[PDB]
């Protein structure tokens, strides 16, 4: 295909036509391009880069070439995390929280790659997550709201070829990374678009100032895109609630929903987010957004409104969270040392529970008994471990000693001379 | 004053012969060097320092012209803290619980210009700061320990004299440093001797690598002293116990040697401290040490032992913590927005506190509701401003409305987008 001399150019570091792009991308979209081109070309832009005009095309280019649904109600709301904290399952409260208002928000999300639990298989555990396109207007317009499985349609198909070839490559220029958080939005082609980040370390984006340069990418492509967006920085120091994994995390999402009563981590950060979408959408005034979305999911509005989607969704409605299943095999720790808990570490978080099998297995995952600061005295449960087989509880088990996730230290730090 | 001359050696960077060190300390506590030749001297150290040997040699001599004291009981114990941390009423509650082992424990303490209250200062609180040098071996042996302000006695007079220089001047070189700090000791020419060295920042170690440097210094010159010490690294990253300001503290360091419950950051440090001298005085095998020093200030040996003291001091036992006197007028500052605390500047709460003009009124100070990870709902009491005299309050206030001493973030800590 000359669509490879295209490929070449960038190479050789030129900027591309639309012309230039839609080929590639429309060959990619095609089959034309195998994976020796695609990642030629994937390697080619960490290598040279994107400026923006370049990845609004292709934002739009890789979005057109894809299924897109027309939602009659108006306006579009979306939200969607950067990603990177564990423990995520805000935004299952946020759809609810911003849909009462009665504003659209049709939500999609992908099984994680390299998390322990996609949104997408936590909803799975209490509502079937994977629905034809056509199926997805319905939804929304019927209940005004939805959270399916991305994947299972076809939209931006161009990234999930392309995608095979950053993890494998091991590498996630950001010039793709904005085409596909994007355009997939646009072929869903939602008005208003809200980006949340977790900030920390541990976490995708470690540095707020690496993360404010985000934002503007966001926000300015948006423009691009004619979407009215705008990014959350997000407190990224710990896994969100104190539970991770799908079962787990529905466990603790409904529950917090019903209650309306949750752990500061999910009730804060889901109705902050929410309150920010409700200012977009216009229902709030600016400043009232917090508001509104407490006073939405502490209601009981909110729970209401989810149940609408687990019913649309195939799940039953009435389900109380309390018996939903959970690994037999369980491990628990000990706290090794009085004291308080210096830090928890996110990354080790996600891989103990996905050692686990998480998310491949939902009743794997981990509950935390603690939050950093939280005092300790030797013995207090730090976390607890749940698997659907012995050989995984023991792996994560040797995982999780090596990795000491929970840090607990003393006002002596160190002691010096014995 | 010929030791003009060896001070100009100093400047062109060649090591000095004990009867050099000697000759200028001589001449520095005589008198015959005045301001000029100390600053000039002083300059020297910073600029080329000195090697152990020197400060080794130096501490002595600053310490031999000084009265010194020698103790019938023995082992000799002294528990010294670098400083920097605000609030640390933490010696109190060691030196007590040291004593209960019946170990020897003489202190020293020096109201310190910079900090809020001296540890002499919140003792005086309670009961007389200041005896002759030869009251306090009777003091201490009718006891075996005490708390009185080095300040009276003639202790390193040269120290003293530098000091203005180097405050002067804005230098602490270390090698001076360490003299002033160990040389004092060694005039109690204490057997055993402990140092704190709260880490974090605000305090005067910001790093904790910067500490075990120190350390090596500190134990090592020790050696040289042929005296045992032991340096812990501390936590400072936030005010130690919940009040600041001598009464304040003083309320709060009596009512936990009474009730042997009391705020957690003061309680675990004191055991925790006092530990290293229990297991260093050999009273407790190694590892026993924090235990037997929370069992005996459990067991409330360590505030009767205080009691002791106090009599001995001319404070009264049968005195009621709770009576103690605070600033009539006071203003508290309410929770600007929902949130948890991020953080607290310990350096802005001393001038915070220092406003309200402690320790010239014992009554001014800082009390706090709050800590670290500590969820704060919007309203809730961060911090109360105690003061004897209104200009002075308002003074603080204003002070306190720059800094904004404890901070309160969200999830959501930036919006970008409007």
């Amino acid at each position: 295909p000359e669509s490879v001399r295209y490929i070449k150019k960038k190479m050789h570091g030129e900027k591309l036509r639309k012309v230039e792009i839609e080929a590639i991308v429309r060959d990619i979209v095609d089959r034309k391009l195998r994976d020796i081109e695609i990642s030629s070309f994937v390697t080619a832009l960490e290598i040279n880069g994107l400026d923006m005009d370049e990845i609004a095309a292709l934002t739009i280019a890789m979005a057109e070439t894809g299924d897109m649904l027309d939602i009659d109600r108006k306006p579009i709301m979306d939200v969607h995390s950067i990603g990177g904290v564990p423990g995520n399952k805000t935004n299952i409260l946020v759809v609810p929280i911003v849909a009462a208002a009665g504003l659209t928000i049709p939500k999609t999300s992908s099984r994680a790659i390299t998390s322990a639990a996609g949104t997408a298989d936590v909803v799975e555990v209490f509502a079937d997550v994977s629905f034809s396109l056509d199926e997805i207007k319905r939804i929304v317009e019927k209940v005004g709201a939805c959270l399916v499985w991305g994947g299972a349609l076809n939209l931006a198909p161009a990234d999930d070829i392309t995608i095979k070839a950053e993890r494998a490559l091991s590498i996630d220029p950001t010039g793709l990374m904005l085409a596909s958080i994007m355009s997939k939005k646009y072929a869903m082609g939602s008005q208003y678009v809200l980006i949340d980040i977790p900030t920390g370390k541990g976490v995708k984006v470690e540095t707020v100032e690496e993360a404010r340069s985000l934002a503007r990418d966001f926000i300015e492509l948006g423009k691009r895109l004619g979407q009215y967006v705008e990014v959350a920085i997000t407190y990224g120091g710990q896994p969100i609630g104190h539970t991770v994994g799908p079962a787990l995390e529905a466990r603790e999402a409904l529950s917090a929903l019903m209650t309306g009563k949750g752990p500061g981590s999910l009730i804060e950060k889901a109705t902050g987010l929410a309150g920010i979408l409700l200012e977009m959408g216009g229902v709030a005034p600016a400043g009232t957004g917090k508001k509104m979305a407490k006073e939405i999911l502490e209601s009981g509005k909110a729970w209401e409104k989810m149940k609408e989607i687990i019913e649309a969704q195939g799940g039953d409605p009435n389900i109380k969270p309390e018996e939903i299943p959970i690994g037999d095999k369980t491990y628990t720790f000990t706290a090794a040392t009085s004291g308080y808990v210096t830090a928890i570490d996110n990354r080790a978080i996600t891989a103990i529970a996905r050692a686990a099998g998480a998310p491949e297995d939902k009743g794997a995952g981990i509950e935390l008994y603690v939050k950093v600061g939280e005092k300790v005295k030797e013995g207090d449960p730090l976390f607890t471990i749940h698997a659907e087989h012995e050989a995984r509880l023991d792996q994560a088990i040797v995982l999780a000693r090596r990795t000491e996730p929970i840090r607990i230290e003393g006002m002596v730090l160190q002691r010096i001379g014995n």
